[PDB]
């Protein structure tokens, strides 16, 4: 099918993500409604619910409110059974309408509907073209004492009705019991709860396996994508076996939230966008964004540097989720902000690359502060605004420019108020223009693009005060005065003759699985696929068309690799690397190391003999390994994704700058379980 279609769970570039807050969207059926103190039917007490559900949203795709837009993609609340209690957190009430609090991950929250609610609600989109991303939140069930069982369900967790255990006398372990966190460091924000909501012990195998069920479950009702919530809380091992548990079942678009503030840059941010085998949340595109358009705490420059400096640092930036707000920050537009702040920074995110997500209600300009001002109902569904014109004019061309869902971004034009830029993507192109100074024109000399000669129209329509880009020989642009809060996209499309990749979903499964190649100019004859330089060719490419090509991933050794097509005429597309082959199956293994002293700034890493384990490379140990929350210095732990049903041989190594200090003796050997997770509890071999 082609890269557009909607079946195309993989890859969102072409995409456009409208996020809704299911309760404050549109209540479409009253009788689901919570009753009591549970209920506000004003929402006005933002913490309570105010009815929204599924049905509404099926509304709200059937009339017209949200294909009018042109969304292609809807991105809603947790979908799974939450828990009932009003928490009276100091005076105000609260409860989960945020879909947060969950205590069975195989039901539905009946507030949102039934699961023949969610089914509807899949079809229904489908039927439309729009992909359904789900939040889902494993690190933690609810509100949980357990000092007092009668606070909230106890932190409960519900297997399909059957109670699995609550936090109040968890003697399966199935939570962290290790106080709640402070946030000081990585390894403290992953092992103690989050606030006071029961953290749930991905070690123990009934946990582990549970999840990776319910998971599959919600794969096999039809969702297209996943936003895994707490992903900075959460064992990176762990996280890796679950990603591996969707790629290797049913490969859809995951991506997580972790949070960094303005200009906060964190290489373990990147690390996890680049290695977990999700993507993330676009923090630092939405924070940029929101200093150069909205707060004016950084100027075009800035904003220059960050999609320069992010094409480099993100090994798949067509993967990452880009806004201006969401449900974690204040709403871009403020009670004295020029609405052309919010219209620019919408037409800059629909035109930029990623997967673009806009905010519920963001096109009816709702301003509010942060939780839970952030997540009011939204309070009109009118169709005319001009931020509803904006989207309904560009997020169409992620699906019809190549440029914009899959292109390079290259600066053509700058200044502190201005930027021209460039999506280009074979010989498809994008120029968007953006004038950020509301006062003054901006005199516009000598723009190249590669734009072919003729007179564009701004695809806006001039609604951004935009205008007609007439471009001679070698694509230099007639000079032109960029209107006052100027926006213009001007664009060309063609056939790409020669193949190039624009994504590949997932990263990173087993040998077998079927990854999705996204591009152009494939061809409609089946070519060859290389992973490495292993040829993939006839009955392993399951699909072969122009814009898209599923193949399956050859039995070659775990480890990273560069894909290239070639069409059938032998012509070669770009690379796309860090392809990630694993070993098989995962399965995370908590590794415990005792009496491993070190001296300041060395810290103890894991290698060993497969990929998974960095194949015996310092460099790409597991690690630095946890002692201070599970287990305490000289132990160090750490929970790793293996492969599953294996023996692998090991060693750790103490690292300190660039000296490795190997463990003696004999490698180690662990013969690792099929399911579920294992224990390693080892002594430092000298
Ligand atoms: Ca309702
Ligand atoms: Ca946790």
């Amino acid at each position: 099918a082609p890269d557009t279609s909607v079946s195309n769970k993989q890859n969102f570039s072409t995409d456009v993500i409208y996020q809704i807050f299911t309760d404050r969207f549109s209540d479409g059926n009253p009788a689901n409604n919570p009753t009591g103190a549970a209920f506000d039917g004003s929402c006005t007490n933002l913490r309570l619910y105010c009815g929204g559900d599924w049905q509404g949203i099926i509304n709200k795709i059937n009339d017209g409110y949200l294909t009018g837009m042109g969304i292609t993609a809807i991105w809603i609340s947790q979908p799974v059974e939450n828990i009932y209690s009003v928490i009276n957190y100091s005076g105000v009430n609260n409860t989960a309408y945020h879909g947060y609090w969950a205590r069975d991950f195989k039901k539905t929250n009946p507030a949102y509907g039934t699961m023949q609610d969610f089914k509807n609600l899949i079809d229904t989109a489908h039927a439309h073209n729009i992909k359904v991303i789900i939040d889902f939140a494993p690190n933690h069930t609810s509100p949980a004492s357990s000092d007092d069982p009668s606070f909230a369900e106890n932190g409960r967790l519900y297997d399909n009705g059957n109670l699995l255990g609550g936090y109040t006398n968890d003697t399966q372990n199935l939570f962290h019991h290790y106080g709640g966190t402070d946030f000081s460091t990585i390894e403290n924000g992953i092992y103690k709860n989050l606030y006071d909501l029961a953290d749930l012990n991905h070690n123990n195998s009934s946990v582990d396996v549970y999840l990776k069920d319910a998971i599959k479950m919600w794969l096999d009702l039809g969702v297209d994508g996943i936003r895994v919530d707490a992903v900075k809380h959460m064992p990176f091992g762990w996280q890796k076996s679950f990603m591996a548990t969707i790629n290797n079942y049913k490969p859809v678009f995951t991506f997580g939230e972790w949070f960094l503030g303005v200009n906060e840059i964190s290489p373990e941010y990147h690390q996890f966008a680049n290695e977990s085998g999700m993507s993330l949340l676009d923090l630092r595109f939405a924070q940029k964004a929101r200093q150069v358009f909205r707060d004016n705490t950084d100027n075009m420059y800035g904003l220059k540097a960050m999609l320069e400096g992010s094409e480099v640092d993100y090994a798949q930036v067509n993967d990452q989720v880009t806004f201006i707000d969401n449900h974690d920050m204040e709403r871009f537009h403020t009670s004295n902000g020029d609405r052309r702040k919010l219209e620019q920074a919408l037409a800059f995110t629909l035109t930029s690359r990623g997967v673009p997500a806009i905010y519920y209600g963001s096109e009816q300009y709702m301003s509010g502060g942060n939780d839970p001002d952030n997540r009011a109902r939204l309070p009109s569904f009118s169709t005319t605004t001009t931020a509803y014109q904006v989207i309904q004019k560009l997020a169409p061309l992620r699906k019809s420019n190549p440029a914009i869902a899959y292109g390079s971004t290259h600066e053509r034009w700058i200044n502190n108020d201005v930027i021209i830029y460039e999506r280009k993507f074979g010989n498809n192109v994008a120029v968007v223009a953006i004038n950020r100074n509301m006062n003054t024109p901006a005199s516009i000399t000598g723009l190249v693009t590669s734009l072919p000669r003729g007179s564009y129209n701004d695809v806006l329509g001039g609604i951004l005060n935009g205008n007609t880009l007439t471009v001679g020989a070698g694509g230099a642009a007639s000079n032109f005065t960029l209107a006052p809060g100027g926006t213009a996209v001007w664009q060309y499309t063609t056939d790409a003759t020669t193949p190039i990749i624009g994504n590949v979903g997932p990263m990173m499964a087993k040998p077998g699985v079927t990854i999705t190649i996204d591009g152009r100019g494939f061809g409609s004859g089946k070519g060859t696929v290389y992973f490495g330089t292993t040829a993939v060719t006839g009955a392993d490419i399951v699909a072969w068309e122009d814009t898209q090509i599923q193949v399956k991933i050859p039995a070659v050794p775990g480890g990273i690799y560069d894909i290239r097509v070639a069409n059938a005429a032998g012509a070669a597309s770009n690379i796309y690397d860090n392809f990630e082959v694993l070993t098989g199956d995962q399965v995370t293994v908590r590794f415990v190391i005792n009496n491993a002293t070190t001296a300041l700034g060395q810290n103890v890493f894991l290698t060993g003999n497969v990929s998974e384990l960095g194949n015996w490379d310092p460099n790409n140990a597991i690690g630095p390994m946890y002692n201070q929350v599970v287990y305490q210095y000289p132990t160090w732990y750490y929970d790793v994704s293996v492969p599953a049903g294996q023996t692998i041989e090991f060693k750790f190594l103490k690292k300190q700058g660039s000296t490795v200090t190997w463990e003696g003796g004999a490698n180690r050997t662990f013969t690792t379980p099929t399911s579920g997770t294992a224990t390693v509890n080892v002594n430092w071999q000298p």
